[PDB]
């Protein structure tokens, strides 16, 4: 009887920002026409980002009246967090109420929330903001996962499991959120890791609902979450960093970053699968959602698992169209997967197999994966 | 089979503040004394704070180094998390090396972390950089609770009963600290509540090792988690709030929040012991770690339950000689009761008394409860 994903519902921010206008679009509004060379530099940076459009929070008139949030290094955590911690909880919001609707019951059934953002910190938490917004009953047993990074989508997943194979009858709702107001940083020559993030980033939520032993033909399993690793790979705890700062939510990625992912993904994987079956597996035979932290993590995963073509699709698909959303982006690619596989008129949610698995990868470097089982379409 | 605590280890920075002396302290060294309206203030509050001493990571050369951290509103938030990244994980070594060493297994048995602490927040986080210390295998599975404040002693409890009970064989290793640096603010009128703050808060940081199933040949139970049970008191969001600032982690204290954690502290109390047999009264018969918030809150829950004098004398110990430390607070108290326990020759780690509770209380306001069973002293 292991925990299901009874739901999956997403949402992003209005503002559409399609790349090709993004670097005239940065460039004009910090005031940094002038610097040539790092405007060359992250155009080059988007050519290969594989990302299409994103949604973001953020405006210029934003901008306008917050010079700070562009002026690099200048005190404006405050600013952003006055913005994170209200909007954090309200995006959350929306793609919890898309979630609940898809489950079918009532709000009062939720007996559990994991609430995961990376983009704002406050006490009382945006897990509790929440919690006022839903409706959600007062005694709900709440886990709220601060400034965890990437591979939250994967370890939210593990967390629900245990809450809810652990508690007969509990009903965990997970919602992911991000809005990267607080990590937006202005152009240096001397910190170029902000062009990977001005390319990549993304703002965007996503509410899972799980549960063990669902009710037949009331509740409608997805994907069934089978078990768990999270581990550190070596030698590379400067992969991905992030210090909460008065500048803001400052960050530093290392190049190095999918050689490390490439380095370590038959490793990780391998072990994952051991805390299910004896029988070595065959990467082809299993469904994929990856974290496309960038577009080199996912082409690493495709390499070293010798991942046939279009295996990745649904990844690309959500990278293309949504960016790098953080923790929300691997649950994004499962309801791509599972509406992907309608459209086709697939068996199962996860491409017509049996057998996936959800990758997390972010700061250690953390990889945190979820072995997963499809449910039938019909 | 319950999960089980295996093992308690505690720590703390070793200055040590007596409160008979901390007035003259902290308005000499921000500059204060002037301040005689305050300070009239400050005595009285210290009187009242049945707290004796306290050991904090600050001194006063960090202060002159820095003296925005006693400025009120200026940007000190990068001073505080250079210090607090990197010194919460190392108290937090100091007493998962103690629980280790108590609990008697490899460290390579550890399979679960979780960190808990609302005095800074970095990534990788403090989980990260203990598994680095202690050597944990890198594979661990880890829980970070950043900023969750005072319920969370008994909420890291509550997710080490789940974690420990559906993996098998798991052990968890929690560890609680709290270094009150970021905290630490300077003296207005125009938030006195500072000078509550000022008056109790302190540092520590507590090691629980959680496991189901314990082996019979190494490890000795402790304590039994057996139901949790969280809630938010109504009408009270503004009981205790932060915010994570520029000038550091701010603070605010509602001085009604001793009165909603009486007005409500039956109710919570029954409707946790309604998961395990209904209990309804006679509150009594049960041993009790209490998060000490400060004095008051442990005064409202003994008059509201009716407790006898006496109860809550490992709360009020823990509190005296330790102050207000956050999370780990309601964890040194349960060492507290096992220590007390074996020098009265009781029979159970718990006062002799078979089944207690842990309330953890903190923003929302939020309450959190443990229901516990005590562990036979053999003899
Ligand atoms: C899309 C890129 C960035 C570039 O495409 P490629 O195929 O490699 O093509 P190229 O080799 O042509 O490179 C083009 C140019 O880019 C430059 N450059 C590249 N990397 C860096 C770098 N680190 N730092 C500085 N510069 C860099 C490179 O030098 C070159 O410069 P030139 O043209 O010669 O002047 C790809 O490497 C990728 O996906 N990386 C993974 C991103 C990643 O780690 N994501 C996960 C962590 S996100 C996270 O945890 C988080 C999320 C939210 C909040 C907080 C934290
Ligand atoms: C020990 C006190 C503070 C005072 O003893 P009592 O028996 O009440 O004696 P008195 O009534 O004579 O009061 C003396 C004077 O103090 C004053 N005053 C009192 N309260 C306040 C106040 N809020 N705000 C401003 N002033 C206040 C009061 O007005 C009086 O002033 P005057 O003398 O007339 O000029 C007791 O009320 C207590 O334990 N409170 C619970 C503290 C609490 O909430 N803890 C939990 C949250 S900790 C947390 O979540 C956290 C932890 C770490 C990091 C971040 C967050």
């Amino acid at each position: 009887q292991h925990a299901k994903i009874l739901a999956i519902g997403t949402a992003n921010p209005p503002n559409v920002y399609h790349q090709k206008d993004y670097p005239d679009f940065l460039f004009r509004v910090t005031k940094n026409e002038h610097r040539t060379d790092l405007r060359e530099k992250f155009d080059r940076i988007c050519e290969k980002s594989r990302t299409k459009k994103r949604y973001l929070h953020l405006t210029e008139e934003m901008l306008k009246a917050n010079p700070n949030i562009y002026t690099y290094g200048a005190p404006s955590l405050d600013v952003r967090q006055d913005i994170c911690n209200i909007e954090v909880p309200k995006l959350g919001q929306e793609a919890a109420l898309k979630a609940i609707k898809e489950w079918g019951q009532p709000i009062s059934r939720i007996t559990h929330l994991i609430f995961c953002t990376a983009s704002c910190v406050d006490m009382p938490g945006c897990d509790f903001q929440l919690i006022k917004l839903l409706g959600l009953d007062p005694s709900v047993t709440r886990t709220m996962i601060y400034e965890a990074g990437c591979y939250a989508g994967a370890t939210v997943l593990r967390m629900a499991k245990d809450f809810a194979e652990n508690n007969k009858g509990a009903r965990v709702l997970v919602v992911c959120a991000e809005i990267t107001t607080v990590f937006f940083h202005g152009l240096t020559d001397t910190h170029l890791d902000i062009l990977v993030g001005q390319a990549l980033f993304a703002d965007g939520a996503s509410a899972v609902i799980v549960g063990a032993n669902p009710e037949p033909e009331i509740e409608r399993p997805l994907f069934e979450i089978v078990a768990c690793r999270q581990t550190i790979l070596p030698n590379s705890e400067h992969g991905v960093v992030a210090n909460i700062r008065e500048m803001g939510f400052n960050y530093y990625l290392s190049g190095d970053v999918p050689k490390f992912v490439g380095g370590n993904v038959v490793d990780f994987m391998t072990k994952t699968f051991e805390k299910v079956d004896g029988k070595k597996k065959d990467w082809n035979s299993l469904f994929f959602s990856v974290h496309p932290g960038g577009p080199a993590i996912v082409d690493q995963v495709e390499e070293k698992l010798g991942l046939k073509e279009g295996k990745l699709r649904a990844t690309r698909h959500v990278l293309s169209e949504y960016g790098n959303m953080g923790a929300p982006t691997v649950h994004f690619i499962l309801d791509e997967m599972r509406n992907k596989s309608i459209e086709e008129g697939k068996t199962t949610t996860g491409e017509g197999l049996e057998w996936g698995v959800v990758i997390g990868i972010g700061p250690g470097l953390t990889v945190e994966t979820a072995v997963l089982r499809s449910e039938s379409i019909r």
